[PDB]
């Protein structure tokens, strides 16, 4: 089965120095990571870092997280991101988003042993 960790790859992990598409890189990335599935998954970020550079976050600075929970981190520099938001008329299975770049700090929870990030919470 996959773990949270893993599925926080899945969903957001794109280690590059920014978004590289042959067409619109969000339509293509929310399919070709099983978002638009089950459902067309509404928002979604995937950031262009090295592993090693978002699973540092958890040791980074602690804030609240947006439901409530103490266990997210937000990063100390920003980092090269992409935010997938859908569009007004994109409706399942016809799943179709904005694709908008931006450097921004980054605001993951963690969790586990070891204690890595699984969900996407904010950029700031
Ligand atoms: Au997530």
């Amino acid at each position: 089965k996959e773990t949270a960790a893993a599925k926080f790859e899945r969903q957001h992990m794109d280690s590059s120095t920014s978004a590289a598409s042959s067409s619109n890189y969000c339509n293509q990335m929310m399919k070709s990571r099983n978002l638009t599935k089950d459902r067309c998954k509404p928002v979604n970020t995937f950031v262009h870092e090295s592993l090693a550079d978002v699973q540092a976050v958890c040791s980074q600075k602690n804030v609240a997280c947006k439901n409530g929970q103490t266990n997210c981190y937000q990063s100390y520099s920003t980092m090269s991101i992409t935010d997938c938001r859908e569009t007004g008329s994109s409706k399942y299975p016809n799943c179709a988003y904005k694709t908008t770049q931006a450097n921004k700090h980054i605001i993951v929870a963690c969790e586990g042993n070891p204690y890595v990030p699984v969900h996407f919470d904010a950029s700031v």
